[PDB]
């Protein structure tokens, strides 16, 4: 083993065990040894290159980590290939702004390709920012050969994923309502829309619809969109509802029977009642006329109209509702819009024109007043879409895109989903399983250009389509040569026609690129290039054991995963999810935030160590919820958890090269009982962690460490310091030598998974073997001593209520006390075993246990002025001075009869009843009692001459010990010790002369009245001179 003098800093440490696993090959040699092991399946989920890794992001490659790390160390070969997402809207919006651009415009201006060209170069500086971050975590994952959607190996696998959806039918063009992002300029899928959900504030309003072919009678149409009134084709009622035409002021009014008499206020008369299927087809005046409908402004019927809210007369405008478009398109109305694909009104609208809709609506108002047709307004507190890349408010828009059928797959989705087991269980039915029951099929066509192209053709002449599965495919029916080196990117496969084969026309490829997330969601099969490679290799690595990401993923990479295995190859992907929860700053949600909530976490590790930083993660909180994270948990961890293992194992090597002590040479092993407590609370913890460790539970596990690692160094090293300060190799060294040996061999492996780092640290020095090659210790049963445990844990209680009592009457350790009185309320622990340690920890001469306090404690009584003030009337005060001149035993009498008379001054004597006496137990003259409950531990605080000089000469003992030190004298040689000190001094050293012999190595000790050029050291509040001749 070597040394651990030289102060390291933990950025050293890491960084030379870093370089130790560089030029081992441990991480490859740890997958590798375990070749012909049962494997454990894990998916890398791909971080997007769009932005620098924050402290955030630590939490999940900690997790993915641990377990990675401990199913190897349980038996399992665990494959970690890194992965990077590189496509979409993520990365084309950073890009505009680095540019100066924006919008669909700027960047064909800029040119596609070039554009497509920063994109590439941009993924690729993020890359190397969390490939570095992801090493000096310690996250163990493939970066040298990892999968990158970018590639052409890894698109043409989504290509032959595509493809078969499309051969099955399941890929399907179509013109549909669809959520609609006007910044971004493309459509958005369900999981993307669910994920920009924010609290907004409008105005829905009821308008006058005035019907043609009569005077005075305006319908009552309700709107929650007051901007698409414009485009208004139809109103929708009922068919069996029934409504009135109420009369109110010079004007009838049409609106449902329920409704009326809210929305007509202050004085109305019904005229008729009217079903829906009556007013079907009476036709209106819209509020504004600046739109023609060649087919409309008439009423038809909807089943969905409710009259729970509104007026049960809704304005429906086709390309901007789902349930619009659909009635619209059932009765042959005209389809008509009014906005273009930046969100603004066209000039069909010339009020507004060049005005997105959503900022109109303050203005829509005006001009429905100014024109005589409003009837009402009222604030909308509601959710409302928002895009989840810039912010901007969604619209819901009329759009040809392309879909992946998803529903018809439902049953299969949940079916999937039963099988897994989701961390926390919650999820399964809650976030991700309401998503499933919610399932609309999957808008995949993004009008962008960085990501993967959609691989569709159609013919020109009779719309065939063609979904190539390969680039063999694309070149065999391309109408042109294709090369083999095509890229699998826009404007490249732009470029490639196809000859249809039905007839012979020209195909072109439609110009989308596919959603980000079907990306990801095909890394199972993408990241081996499968069927064209691997074919044997996706096998063993299908489906996965376990993912863990984030809570977001729900509505992301967790979908995406489940949606693309399910219509490709119907089964689930994953067995288990780990779902976790976010980190927070204090408050917010660490993102690449304005306020950019995030930390370095390069300058965390730097600072504190990774093992640190991990450690924190772990075990401050569990990662499920929401986790507010904090610099000064890392810190902690630090000091309390991974500097105590340094310190721990320093003094082992230390002192192992100084006593010369071999684990492969056999000694004579004199094991004490410390010995067997914590070699029994090693293999409970190992047992303990284990089982933690199999269930996912790391924060238990890592709590469980904490908790041995502070017993280690706080009670097992410190109170066997000696036999390893001691000179010679006797039993008892030997057996602290084995012991602490054992200990930090098992408890190194115990942590590989947790703190990898300072784990190899210890074990590699120790064993010359790396931790991470090893095996996770087993339990080793016939050394727990589950006795041993209980009674040590008594020990500990009472040692901390002696030093609870010591501080608090400002009694310091080092001053000897007369006694420790313990009454154990049952006689549980041998408590005789350790009567040694306790006087030795509290420094007590005696020891004595006892049933019960009754020798220890004294009653005094006082009275209870709330119950028996009025009783006693003016006399109170005399009685109450009464109870507090009686004697101890007169107290105690008290207590047990219940009954008490007190004598007043005059002679008279009153009758006590129970309650008119308070009383108080106080402990014997001289005693102090501090009590958990199950211990009540007595101290004799009263001091003695004997015990002060004992006292005093225990600290000149100390004084010249840390005075023989200071002058590097040799440990065995008898010196010549001049003392000079007052007369209190004096008596104390020559009293305890003995005791002062015994515990230094003195060959004469003299007290002179004063010393020629000495040393003054500080004994107590007194100050002694002492001087060294070296005796020749
Ligand atoms: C599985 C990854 C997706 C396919 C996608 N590339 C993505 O979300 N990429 S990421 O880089 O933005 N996210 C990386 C991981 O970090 C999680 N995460 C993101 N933000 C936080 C946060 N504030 N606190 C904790 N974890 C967070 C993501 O869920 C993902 O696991
Ligand atoms: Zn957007
Ligand atoms: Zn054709």
């Amino acid at each position: 083993m070597k040394e651990v003098n030289v102060r390291e800093s933990s950025q050293e440490r890491e960084q030379r065990i870093q370089q130790q696993w560089q030029k081992g090959n441990v991480f490859q040699q740890s997958v590798q040894n375990r070749e012909g092991y049962p494997s454990f399946v894990f998916y890398e989920g791909p971080p997007t290159a769009n932005g620098l890794p924050g402290v955030h992001h630590a939490l999940g490659r900690t997790i993915k980590d641990v377990v990675a790390r401990y199913k190897t160390m349980t038996g399992h070969q665990v494959i970690r290939k890194a992965g990077w997402d590189t496509h979409g809207l993520p990365v084309e919006l950073g890009v505009e702004k680095q540019l100066g651009i924006s919008g669909k415009h700027d960047i064909e201006a800029y040119g596609v390709e070039a554009f497509i060209n920063k994109c590439k170069e941009s993924v690729f500086v993020y890359e190397k920012q969390w490939r570095t971050f992801t090493e000096q975590l310690g996250y163990w994952v493939d970066m040298e050969d990892p999968y990158i959607t970018l590639e052409n190996s890894y698109i043409e696998s989504v290509w032959n994923v595509l493809g078969t959806i499309h051969d099955k039918g399941l890929l399907y063009k179509g013109h549909r309502v669809s959520p609609y992002c006007p910044s971004c300029q493309t459509s958005l899928s369900s999981h993307e829309v669910a994920q920009g959900y924010k609290d907004v504030k409008d105005l829905t309003v009821t308008v006058k619809f005035k019907v043609k072919n009569r005077d005075n009678e305006y319908f009552l149409g309700w709107t929650t969109t007051p901007w698409t009134l414009p485009s208004n084709v139809a109103l929708a009622v009922h068919e069996e509802m029934s409504y009135v035409r109420a009369e109110q002021g010079d004007s009838v009014y049409i609106v449902a029977e329920a409704l009326a008499d809210k929305v007509l206020k202050g004085e109305y008369s019904v005229l008729s009642h009217h079903k829906g299927n009556e007013l079907k087809g009476m036709s209106y005046e819209p509020p504004f006329n600046f739109v023609k409908v060649e087919k409309g402004h008439e009423v038809v019927t909807a089943d969905y109209v409710t009259d729970q809210s509104g007026t049960g007369v809704v304005h429906l405008a086709p390309a901007y509702g789902e349930d619009d478009y659909r009635v619209v398109k059932e009765n042959g109305f005209s389809f008509v819009n009014v906005v273009d694909e930046k969100g603004q009104y066209t000039s069909e609208v010339p009020p507004f024109q060049g005005r997105f809709v959503k900022d109109c609506d303050v203005d829509i108002v005006r001009y429905l007043a100014n024109q005589d047709v409003l009837y009402h307004k009222e604030k909308h507190e509601h959710s409302y879409p928002f895009c989840w890349r810039c912010d901007s408010p969604l619209l819901y828009y009329a759009n040809e895109s392309w879909f992946i059928q998803t529903t018809a797959l439902k049953e299969q989705f949940l079916k999937n989903n039963e099988s897994v087991k989701w961390y926390p269980d919650h999820i399964k039915h809650g976030r991700f399983g309401k998503f499933l029951e919610n399932m609309v099929d999957w808008n995949i066509s993004r009008k962008r250009y960085w990501g993967t192209p959609l691989n569709v053709w159609e013919c020109e002449g009779c719309q065939h389509q063609v979904a190539p599965k390969s680039i063999k495919e694309l070149q065999k029916h391309a109408s042109h040569y294709v090369d083999d080196s095509i890229e699998l990117h826009k404007p490249y496969v732009d470029d490639v026609q196809l000859t249809c084969p039905v007839c012979s026309g020209e195909m072109k490829r439609t110009p989308e690129v596919i959603d980000v997330w079907f990306d990801s969601g095909s890394m199972p099969f993408a990241q081996y290039h499968y069927p064209f490679e691997n074919s044997e290799l996706f096998q063993k690595q299908f489906p996965a054991d376990v993912i863990a990401e984030g809570i977001d993923q729900t509505r992301g990479w967790f979908y995406s995963l489940m949606a693309v295995s399910t219509l490709f190859t119907g089964k689930a992907p994953y067995k288990r999810v780990l779902s976790l929860g976010h980190v927070l700053d204090e408050n917010g949600q660490k993102m690449s935030k304005s306020k950019g909530n995030a930390l370095d976490p390069v300058d965390l590790i730097h600072t504190f160590g990774a093992d640190a930083l991990r450690w924190a993660l772990l075990a401050d909180s569990a990662p499920w919820n929401p986790k507010k994270f904090s610099e000064r948990v890392v810190q902690e961890a630090k000091s309390k958890v991974i500097d105590t293992l340094v310190n721990v194992y320093g003094f082992y090597v230390l002192y192992a090269k100084l006593d010369g002590y071999d684990p492969e040479q056999t000694y004579e092993l004199k094991k004490t009982k410390l010995d067997e407590w914590i070699l029994s609370r090693l293999h409970s913890t190992v047992k303990r962690a284990t089982v933690h460790l199999e269930d996912y539970g790391f924060t238990s596990a890592a709590r469980e460490i904490a908790v041995f690692i502070e017993e280690l160094s706080n009670w097992y090293v410190r109170r066997s310091r000696d036999r390893f300060w001691s000179e010679g190799m006797d039993g008892e060294k030997a057996a602290a030598y084995d012991t602490l040996h054992e200990v930090l061999v098992t408890l190194s492996q115990l942590l590989a998974p947790f703190t990898p780092f300072v784990a190899d640290d210890v074990h590699e020095n120790l064993t010359g073997k790396s931790v991470h090659l090893a095996d996770y210790p087993a339990c080793d049963q016939t050394k727990v001593n589950e006795k041993l445990e209980k009674e040590m844990a008594a020990v500990l209680q009472v040692v901390e209520l002696g030093r609870s009592i010591r501080n608090t009457h400002s009694l310091k350790v080092k001053q000897p006390l007369q006694s420790l009185s313990l009454v154990v309320t049952e006689e549980d622990v041998e408590w005789k075993a350790y009567r040694d340690v306790i006087k030795d920890e509290l420094n007590v001469k005696n020891f004595n246990v006892e049933q019960d306090d009754d020798k220890l404690v004294s009653y005094v009584l006082k009275l209870d002025f709330k119950q028996a003030g009025p009783k006693f009337g003016k006399q109170v005060n005399e009685v109450n001075q009464a109870l507090k001149n009686l004697s101890e035993e007169k107290g105690k009498e008290f207590v047990e009869q219940g009954k008490l008379s007190v004598t007043l001054a005059s002679g008279e004597n009153l009758t006590l009843e129970t309650e008119d006496v308070l009383v108080e137990k106080v402990p014997k003259e001289g005693f102090a009692v501090a009590s958990n409950g199950m211990y009540t531990a007595v101290l004799d605080t009263a001091l003695t001459e004997e015990l002060v000089q004992e006292g005093v000469a225990r600290e000149v003992i100390r004084a010249v010990q840390d005075y023989r030190k200071k002058l590097d004298l040799p440990v065995n040689s008898r010196i010549n010790l001049e003392l000079s000190g007052d007369e209190e001094v004096q008596k104390a050293v020559a009293k305890f002369e003995t005791l002062l012999q015994e515990n230094l190595l003195l060959h004469s000790l003299s007290v002179k009245e004063t010393i020629k050029n000495g040393e003054t050291v500080k004994v107590g509040t007194k100050q002694v001179v002492l001087r060294v001749l070296n005796q020749s």
